[PDB]
DNA sequence: ATTATGACGCT
DNA sequence: AGCGTCATA
């Protein structure tokens, strides 16, 4: 038992913005604050498609993916703000700058990995470290954790009431704590939970934001954890706790089981929880998932994942799509090339801004399209040199490097019709 | 006809 | 390199 790792080295937080495009919409336009409230891209077809959702207007049932006029079935009274439009496409600017101002603030307390357009994690071992250098052995009050959950807590051998149960289980917790012992776990847990409250407070003080987070001992316990109390709360998922909280806990849940894997897992193993897989040897599950996945799920099911928290705040990418569905589909040669252009000029303006703010040149342009009758996302992937920050060049190269995917025998027919195109620039080198 | 992204793994 | 998988607003 004594050398058994036990995963517990690192203090690891996952802090994901609460329904984050609404919130950047909300800010921008007061009439849409405390309301039912959605972010919708394009409007003709059936309203247009919902891509977040208002705490509120989830209550009714109105869900990401959904048309908006379904989504008024459900919610008359929803309110709707739409995704700009620029050079005849949906274009995420507003939200992508929105990040930046959220990524900036939280890399001020520890170097973090963006891991999404709303998300960062934060390795916050050695920030824990020197916190409890100057902490001298006092015990940490539960002022310092306002809203902190600590996940399943209370316990054991009145109050009906939600944020009462919170002060019970935090209470608990704090009353169990050995905050003499610098090295201990679950006080170096209690002490990144402190810091992550600073963190959050920070970013809705200076963006208007709220943000929900996860506190474990690594990513996938972290981005678990912050889920378990949206919005606007905290929750510290403890080693300790990761028996009873996996005991129930579908295999879909857990980050990169959500497809195919996660169902073979059920499948094959002929199980449904996490906490399930600890009944297997690491050479079966090896030998069922591959010797990575294998080794990979022993650890997880006992709570263990040694994945580190990238030093990367930026996108290593920068992408510019455009879907054709039903009969939008691109058929003639004009008609190609004139999105290729538009595309091409979204992707040289978001180019150009990124190699003044961030100091990089992009040398690889990927050019990929989807066929119509084809069920996969990309039909044809493909990749060109980028040299030049110019629109016109980058369209006429991407054109290039699909000219023979054209089927048709005549020069101005596309044949089988485009259905969509995508721009990627790659490859960052210092400049 | 959910769309527009973005990272990582396989071979 | 090109394809697949998984993820997130
Ligand atoms: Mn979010
Ligand atoms: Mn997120
Ligand atoms: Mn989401």
């Amino acid at each position: 038992g004594p050398h058994m790792a036990t995963g517990q080295d690192r203090v690891v937080a996952l802090v994901d913005m609460d329904c984050f495009f609404v919130q950047v919409e909300q800010r921008q336009n007061p009439h849409l604050r405390n309301k039912p409230c959605a972010v919708v891209q394009y409007k003709s077809w059936k309203g247009g498609g919902i891509i977040a959702v208002s705490y509120e207007a989830r209550a009714f049932g109105v869900t990401r993916s959904m048309w908006a006029d379904d989504a008024k079935k459900l919610c008359p009274d929803l309110l709707l703000a739409q995704v700009r439009e620029s050079r005849g496409k949906a274009n995420l600017t507003k939200y992508r700058e929105a990040s930046v101002e959220v990524m900036e603030i939280m890399s001020r307390f520890a170097v973090i990995e963006r891991a999404s357009i709303d998300e960062a994690y934060v390795d916050l071992t050695s920030a824990v470290q020197e916190r409890l250098q100057k902490l001298q052995g006092q015990p940490i009050s539960a002022d310092l954790l306002p809203s902190t959950y600590i996940e399943g807590l209370p316990q054991g051998p009145e109050t009906v009431q939600k944020e009462g149960m919170r002060k019970q289980g935090l209470f608990q917790w704090l009353d169990s704590l050995q905050i003499d012992n610098l090295t201990s776990p679950d006080l170096q847990l209690t002490v990144g939970a402190v810091i992550v409250e600073e963190m959050r407070a920070a970013i809705e003080r200076e963006t208007g934001f709220q943000c929900s987070a996860g506190i474990s001992h690594n990513k996938v316990l972290a981005k678990l954890a912050c889920g378990l109390n949206k919005p606007n709360r905290q929750t510290l998922v403890s080693h300790g706790s990761v028996p009873q909280l996996f005991s129930q806990m579908p295999i879909r849940k857990i980050r990169s089981l959500g497809g195919k894997l996660g169902a073979s897992v059920i499948e094959i193993l002929g199980i449904e929880y996490m906490g399930e897989l600890t009944q297997f040897t690491e050479s079966q599950l090896q030998s069922h998932f591959g010797e990575k996945n294998g080794s990979w799920l022993y650890a997880m099911c006992r709570g263990i994942e040694h994945d580190p928290v990238k030093p990367r705040q930026l996108p290593k990418t920068i992408g510019c799509s455009k879907n054709f569905p039903g009969k939008t589909a691109l058929a003639t040669r004009e008609q190609v090339q004139w999105w290729l252009l538009q595309l091409a000029q979204e992707l040289e303006e978001r180019l150009t801004k990124d190699r003044n703010d961030n100091d990089r040149v992009a040398t690889q342009l990927v050019v990929s399209i989807r066929v119509q009758g084809d069920k996969r996302l990309s039909s044809l992937r493909r990749c060109c040199a980028l040299t030049r920050y110019d629109a016109h060049k980058m369209s006429h190269d991407a054109f290039t490097v699909i000219k023979n995917c054209n089927t048709s025998g005549i020069q101005t027919e596309w044949s089988p019709p485009l259905t969509m195109l995508f721009l990627c620039a790659t490859k960052f080198s210092a400049s």
